[PDB]
């Protein structure tokens, strides 16, 4: 279960770099130099790193200081062979974003948020990023009167359309991935789930430029089934990127290492990504708990990749098992793949066996055999075969 | 606060007709004759009634018995002037639907579910229904292996496309409204939220035929902001119908009368529907608690319309108050309506005031004045002005 | 992983006997004869069975019919060596209990609830039950005015005190176990958690007669940590019985087979029961999903026992691993067991190393090493060591 | 609705003084001087203020600086007539407490936690505090192996017993109030609910010295019914203090102003405190949202007190209404207060009308009339009577 670059495991600078400051507590760790993170991550077998503008270049830096920061980072990439597959903008930390970036009530803040984004897009492309992530963490409200949501969606569409116009006029080979979250740090966040984000994208001027970047813990904060949501994104052809972590249900955003939280959902998720042949980064957006020192930081990070690899092996074994293949036929998963009425509407309407002469009682008596299947899946996950 | 037919208040036969059978308990009330419900509802000031096939015609009825049931009901409509604005199919009660209607693993069940739906569509149109609701209550799973979700979405799209082909080939003036629910009676239900349903509709062959029928308590079972979700549906032009009830957070589906549960969310919801000029039915999909006798049934039903009317008056007063108008300007809701960059991308890129010369500290120091606004909204809701 | 009688696995008659009626659906399975369940359960290697009075004796049976039902049951126990370690009363199904048993607003219903309970205590004692469970599933409210909770707690105390007096006056060797549940089928149920039940017991006339019967899925419906609550019950000396099943989050009460739902919590629960040396029944209060025929019913039951046995093995291997023992020392689990100030208050007050000369920064910098420890537990759970 | 000192409204220094740092954002407001808060709060009509040691005396101040801070504070209290009814210890902010105070795995940290607490008790007594609050916000875990909960409860008992010994040996008139919270900032916090805290107190050496300090939003984070939990605390004689604020569901800890969040629960809570005659402080532990400047801060604080006062009026009118009194009799609230069997066990056993001749069907048919009662409460709350 040794990770290698071929596994496409990526990490945000802000993940292993999180200092442990929470709503009730001061930082428990010193800041990590981005170049140190790059080197340590390369050693652990990571494919690449990702960043917010403000992770790499401290807010407010002069152009002189900005250029120095990028140069040191780029040297560390050159030395290690680490990739930068994705980047994103910090539109949530600075007090100016307290009511949003793209959907701030103040017009001047919205124009500022766009300019800050455009600037980092240029940098992302230059570094080789294929995906530009937007998490509108401050877009939303604590109170019902504070935000007219139809106007806010107009402003959100406007911002993303402008971003698409920018990218296409520059000739950039980069796509956008919108990251939904139901709440935190706002009471309610706009585009709260994968479904909301998918629906929103279809109203943009160029929908082909936009996908979703779903996060395990985000969807689980609404008590939603994360693999079901991923399946929908894949069904729509919009899974551009994914953020992997752990979450123990409906509560604050925990950002546990991948594999922690809902272990069975992690198993079904890996099963789905591997069998759908998802070929994007497996990005870990997580925080080593503030109880940990730096040794614990790197153990937590190693743990994320390790659990992914154990889960992949178990899922592959589950699908390869002919007893599982037999169980799947017994539960009629094969019949689910068959069209309901490839014979067409008229044939269906005239088919007496579909209704007039359908035996409802015989069909209702058929067991689904789902519990036996699920126990085979349990046995495999636990390696108790 | 007397309801009249002009208020467009509707009720399902299954609402006031619910006998009080829950997962742990037997029925506490005798069954209500549909004709008695129609007459009692007319007396309370209702605009109309809605039905599942199986509410009006008991499952399994011969064509002879079916025709008798429809005749008695139609006579009661003729006598009262009550409308039937909406109908729907029961694809969840009979054991044959234990694994779904449209996305059952068994192909024969899927064809049956389509034929049962088509038959009731004919009846709905004949009675004057404008909206046909689909709640896929059994579409989903308790276990991860039981349902390949991409295949299930293929089957769900296939069923709805066939329904659209049927309706258009008959020349019917009826639209479909898909009703999302996150869970219950399945562990997870397909198209769990308003967002998921909106995104799904955009992949149908004729998206113009399909909208959403969101329910207050459904969205609140995922801890989502129901008014935000409605605003999105309205923004997309897809709010075809709405189900109103009450829910006390994330737990089982409670179906309290409208106004109970989250009272402040009810206020914001009524504010939004009235100010967006929603002109569809205000349908109450609720259950009088099984503690109640028939007198309590009709009091609960009256209560639904009464709370809507009190909330409408309070919301109207809130918006009419020039002190509220002043508070809205102070929180820059007016600036939210202004385009971010009607000057265009190039002008934005060249605008030094948007970035190079933007004063971030002055803009960050501006208070949003949201708490004062929210207290004005509280004062109005409570009539403490 | 074969269960044998010495593993102390027990099942309610109502568990494998659930016909699959939910709030949205009719029964999918025919009724089981109690004697068939006993025999089938004995064949799977169960230790014993439990029952509500109404599972064994249909409601309102004459004394003559009552006798015939008990006779047939007793014979099946005689033939198999199956034990009856626990019994309980159904005070929730019949419409008369729609507002509660012990805490119904109507005094005549409360007396009847007590008499119905007392009758089944005699029977339970005769059959060999050591624990008498009480789940007050109807005690509570949907609305704030319906139940004065101080008065209701007086009535609840009164009922349990009367039951205590009854048992001690008969010289019965039977203890009560109160089963808490946050909600469903009432909007909120009284004594919603393990904590509320523990606190309540301390105010009864004979606290020594009463403990708790916590259920995995009940506490998880409040998003609480089930192993933590079980630890508190053990700490207090009050874990008289336990109900085991699975639950996926804060939602309706799912009753999945044990091991499904929150798998990691199930691991930590088995670890705790086994290391504390709990010696009571391992009772499965679950429902085979209504998708299943009878084969699926027995597959699901066997799965409960299998998952307990696998987790038991993995928890044992975890605790036995010298490398885990090393990690436990590294994380100072051993120091948690040493008294904070066995030297006393005066000694603590005079100890300068405790405050005045305490090096806060040196102690703050120590890593807890919790992540490495947790990954070892993960590796053991998955058999990846 | 003007608050005056006799209404007993109090505020923590940390509430109006919150600078607006959350997990995703920097501070949006400058620090408040404690003396400015005292004065501004006195002007709004507050009764008193509360503090953590670290709110008043910056962490690690010399004894000389400590004295100067207390002196300035005491003078502001002297100038205004502001009381200090409660005080508490910060055992959560400093990195040293990252694994807890009283239940840290490191014994030296636990001793330091006790000494830090004892120092502030002396100060609290000197200032006139009658209640000493303890919120064990760091006591808990993110992972199952990190904390043996039985040992942790031993350490928690040990600490509270030492504090009890200290207070009684000094002859102080001060009582402890334990503040439960389900999660945040730890994954799960020990003593997660009002119930767990009540139960724990019964195992302390001097139970009479300890009660609870429940918070609206804490219990609501577990989806529990806050007025029910407060009723249980009152029933037990343990409601020593209360924290009032608002919370919208199971999610992160929001700390909205009181009256926001679950409005109906706030009505039922005010009804309960006022009719039980609670005479302790009405303490607001809330945070003005970080969107607000200082004007918004004081608007939000005034809003807390205003909403309490409006709800108090509506609850009083509700109880005083003869029509509500009639509805309470119709619903048998008065019968709930009569003992179930003051005639005794033997009399109940011999009473044939209690079982043998009890007409279950006649009692089952009685409606509870709860819906009509609840609509009257709704009408009163909204001023629609
Ligand atoms: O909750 C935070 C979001 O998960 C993440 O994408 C990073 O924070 C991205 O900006
Ligand atoms: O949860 C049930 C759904 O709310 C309702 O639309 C009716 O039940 C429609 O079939
Ligand atoms: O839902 C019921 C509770 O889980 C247990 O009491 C058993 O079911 C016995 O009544
Ligand atoms: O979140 C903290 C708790 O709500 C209360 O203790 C106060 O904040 C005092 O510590
Ligand atoms: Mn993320
Ligand atoms: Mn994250
Ligand atoms: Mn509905
Ligand atoms: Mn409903
Ligand atoms: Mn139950
Ligand atoms: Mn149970
Ligand atoms: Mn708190
Ligand atoms: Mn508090």
């Amino acid at each position: 279960y040794q990770p290698t670059p071929e596994d496409r495991f990526t990490f945000g600078l802000w993940t292993v770099g999180w200092q442990g400051r929470d709503p009730f507590g001061d930082a428990t760790r010193r800041a990590l130099d981005p170049v140190e993170s790059v080197q340590r991550l390369a050693e652990l077998g990571a494919h690449g790193v990702t960043f917010h503008d403000d992770d790499l270049i401290p807010f407010g830096s002069s152009d002189s200081e900005r250029e120095e920061h990028v140069k040191r980072f780029r040297q560390a990439l050159d030395d290690t062979g680490m990739k930068v597959p994705m980047a994103t903008t910090n539109l949530f930390t600075h007090p100016v974003f307290k009511d949003g970036g793209f959907t701030a009530n103040d017009r001047d803040v919205r124009r500022y948020a766009l300019r800050k984004t455009i600037r980092n897009i240029d940098l992302a492309v230059e570094l080789g990023a294929e995906t530009y992530v937007a998490w509108g963490g401050r877009e939303g409200a604590e109170s019902g009167g504070a935000k007219d949501v139809r106007d806010a969606l107009d402003r959100m569409k406007e911002a993303f359309d402008l971003l698409g116009e920018y990218v296409t006029s520059q000739g950039y080979d980069i796509r956008f991935a919108i990251e939904p979250k139901p709440n935190e740090p706002r009471g309610d966040i706009l585009l709260p789930t994968v479904g909301h984000a998918l629906a929103f994208i279809e109203r943009l001027e160029r929908p082909e430029l936009y996908g979703v970047n779903p996060e395990v813990g985000h969807e689980q904060m609404a008590g939603l089934n994360f693999p079901h949501g991923i399946a929908q994104a894949l069904w729509a052809g919009k899974l551009f990127h994914i953020d992997l972590n752990g979450q123990n249900g409906i509560k604050y955003d925990q950002d546990l290492r991948f594999g922690a939280g809902d272990l069975r959902a992690a198993f079904w998720l890996v099963d789905l990504l591997e069998s759908a042949g998802y070929s994007g980064p497996r990005h870990f957006d997580f925080k080593p708990p503030r109880t940990e020192d730096f040794d614990g930081v790197w153990a937590s990070a190693a743990g994320c990749m390790r659990n992914y690899l154990i889960l992949k092996e178990r899922a592959a074994a589950f699908r390869a098992d002919p007893e599982v293949q037999e169980a799947l036929r017994a539960s009629r998963l094969d019949e689910l793949a068959r069209p309901t009425a490839a014979d067409g509407l008229q044939a269906l309407l005239d088919d007496r066996s579909a209704f007039e002469e359908f035996d409802v009682d015989a069909a209702a008596a058929r067991g689904m055999a789902f519990e036996r299947l699920d126990q085979l899946a349990m046995d495999h996950l636990l390696g108790a075969r």
